[PDB]
């Protein structure tokens, strides 16, 4: 491919810290996946602030765009960015008021993918399902990506499962920026990424979490005209 530095099997290391409401936390994680098959596993330790007084679910989407299977010859903005790497900035707005901003740096060091994530969430109400930890993982979802603001932008709603069977919806806005100059990049048009983010295991009040993701990029295959 274009992306020779990105192998069929890749390891990753992640550093995460920040705050939700008045609550500081810090996590580390390590994992591996298959970047061209669109699959990955992450093993996460909460190392400061644990056990967290909020649903770990609100952090889950912040643990990896190199591991998307780009089908149908869709140009791969993330894989093309290496060795330089890329960043993202995101805001997630929960329909019951919580707002979580996240920024991430993605680099490649000696064959390993290194993530640095900073999180700041505010206005999660004490009585809500997040702060009361009444959440049960996300439904499968699809990101829409399109070229904008000198990079890629992403958009999508997501549905958080709650105990009792109902859902809490969040709307997500992301901006992705390559550290490689845009003249060295084959830019995609509008495309879609199908996601399934699943919790595999949790130990000690969500102090240890294993997470799995499958991600497949595609066009819309509906008949046209
Ligand atoms: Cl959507």
């Amino acid at each position: 491919m274009s992306e020779e530095l990105i192998k069929e099997n890749m390891h990753m290391k992640l550093y995460m810290e920040g705050t939700v409401d008045n609550h500081h936390f810090k996590c580390t994680s390590e994992g591996e996946g298959k970047p061209y098959e669109g699959t990955q596993t992450m093993r996460i330790k909460v190392v400061e602030g644990g056990p967290l007084p909020f649903a770990f679910d609100i952090l889950a989407t912040s643990f990896s765009k190199t591991f998307i299977n780009h089908t149908q010859g869709i140009p791969d903005f993330f894989k093309q960015s290496f060795p330089e790497g890329f960043t993202w900035e995101r805001v997630t707005t929960y329909e019951d008021g919580g707002v979580l901003t996240a920024t991430q740096d993605t680099s490649l060091q000696d064959g390993c993918l290194i993530y640095n994530v900073k999180i700041r969430g505010v206005n999660f109400t004490s009585n809500g399902p997040v702060m009361q930890k009444k959440t049960l993982g996300w439904e499968a979802f699809t990101e829409t990506l399109y070229p904008a603001d000198g990079g890629l932008e992403g958009r999508n709603d997501m549905a958080l499962k709650l105990v009792g069977g109902s859902h809490l919806i969040a709307n997500i806005k992301t901006t992705y920026r390559s550290k490689k100059p845009a003249k060295n990049l084959k830019m995609p048009g509008v495309y879609y990424v199908d996601y399934r983010l699943e919790r595999i295991k949790e130990a000690n009040n969500e102090t240890y979490v294993e997470q799995h993701e499958v991600a497949v990029a595609r066009y819309c295959d509906l008949p046209s005209k």
